[PDB]
Order: structure tokens, then C-alpha cells, then sequence
């Protein structure tokens, strides 16, 4: 293979070991059809889904406490916009109605993955009505959200596994299943993200110029770097000092 289980084990900090044998060899197949050749590449590939993941689908959790959907939802500008004090907004109410219906959106991941995640720019979410929001919402290993992403996945893994075809927009669901959960994975890497060239930076560049792409931050940072230098080891890589 071009992925044994003990670059698994290591990505996931030598953790679970059960895990890591359960989804190793959809971690090889779909490095083939994808064409995961690389080896310092697929140590950031490893490093990155085991940081995010531990090698288990996730699915997003949109139960939230009135309080916590204000705070995580509700403002303009995002949560460093909540007043813990005031229970209120500093800059705006983004999404009024986490305060005025209240009862209607706490508890209810439903309705407030409808409302929050309604008509997201980029995304083609449709509006609170068309249940786009909370259907859409995050699964996988390094997860993918809103109706854009369902839809690129859908193409890219019948593209690349032309004999298995599917239909995520039908099943969103089978994300959470450890062979789509890792398929998706490999579209993230190759073709959600091209046009940042991820799988180039993994090539030649550094964890943070990844974990950049990745996260669109640097959220985690110190445990990817940890979790790719235990890979670089088990391959016999350099490791990263960065």
C-alpha cells in the first residue's frame, strides 16, 4: 500500500488503533483514484484529517443553548462581537430572531441550521425555507458544508470512482459513512481546494502554509505540526521545524 497503518496510528498522536485500522483501506483506495502519490504530501494529508477528525466522521452538532447560538450566530461580525454581559450584540444583530424567537431556534438544530446557514454567499444554500441550511451542514473528516460543497463532491467522486457513482445531494448523509467521509476528504484536498493549491503546497511547502489552506487560519496549529512529524517519522521524511 501507499498508506500502512502505522502512519495512521502516528497521524492519530498512536491513539485508537481500531480506527485506524478501520478506515486505512479507504485511505488507499482513494489515494489511488485520486492519485495520492506523494509522500510528504500525503504526510500533511494524514496530519491535517487526523488533526480534524481523529480518523472518525463528524458530523456538525447545531443544538445550541440560547445563549451559545447569539453568541456563535447572532452578530454582525462574528462571536468576538457577543456581550457575555448584555447577552446582546456590540455591533448589530445579524440574526434578530435567535432574540425575539428565541424558543423557536434553541434545541431545534433543525430550525436554526435553516435560519443561520440560510442564503450563505457562495454557498447556494437557499433561504430559511428550503431546509438547505441544516441538510447542508458540516460532515466528514475535514468537513464540508453548504449545498456548493454537496454539490463539487458529488462530481468530483464520480469523476474520480466513475464504477462507484453517487449522489450527495440525495444522500448527504453517506458523508458520514468512513468510505465517503474519506472520499470527501481526498476531494477537499485535490479539488475543493485547487485553486489555493494545497496539494502543491504540501509538496514543497510548510505546515503552517497548510494548515493556512486548510482552516483559513491557523486554529490548531502546534497539534498539526506534532501530528505531521510523527508521520515524517514512520516514513523516513524529513520532519517540519515550521
Amino acid at each position: 500500500d501507499l498508506i500502512t497503518l502505522e502512519m495512521v496510528f502516528a497521524a492519530n498522536l498512536n491513539q485508537d488503533k481500531s480506527s485506524c485500522e478501520a478506515i486505512l483501506p479507504f485511505l488507499n483506495e482513494y489515494a489511488k483514484t485520486y492519485g495520492m502519490k506523494e509522500e510528504r504530501a500525503m504526510a500533511h494529508f494524514l496530519s491535517q484529517v487526523g488533526h480534524e477528525s481523529n480518523f472518525k466522521p463528524v458530523s456538525e452538532n447545531l443544538r445550541y443553548s440560547p445563549k451559545g447560538m447569539r453568541k456563535i450566530f447572532g452578530c454582525k461580525g462574528g462571536s468576538k462581537n457577543y456581550d457575555p454581559i448584555l447577552d446582546d450584540a456590540k455591533e448589530g444583530r445579524l440574526r434578530p430572531k435567535l432574540w425575539t424567537h428565541e424558543s423557536d431556534y434553541a434545541f431545534n438544530p433543525v430550525a436554526l441550521g435553516n435560519y443561520v446557514y440560510a442564503n450563505r454567499p457562495g454557498s447556494k444554500n437557499g433561504d430559511e425555507s428550503s431546509g438547505d441550511g441544516y441538510k447542508y451542514r458540516g460532515r466528514g473528516l475535514i468537513q464540508i458544508t453548504h449545498k456548493d460543497a454537496y454539490i463539487k463532491f458529488t462530481e468530483a467522486h464520480n469523476a474520480a470512482n466513475p464504477s462507484d457513482q453517487k449522489d450527495f445531494l440525495a444522500s448527504p448523509d453517506d458523508i458520514l459513512t468512513l468510505r465517503y467521509a474519506t472520499s470527501s476528504a481526498y476531494f477537499f484536498w485535490f479539488i475543493y481546494k485547487k485553486s489555493f493549491n494545497l496539494h502543491s503546497t504540501a509538496c514543497t511547502g510548510t505546515v503552517k502554509e497548510v494548515t493556512k489552506i486548510v482552516n483559513g487560519g491557523y486554529a490548531g496549529y502546534a497539534d498539526r505540526l506534532k501530528r505531521f512529524n510523527a508521520v515524517a517519522a514512520v516514513i523516513g521524511i524529513d520532519g517540519a521545524r515550521e
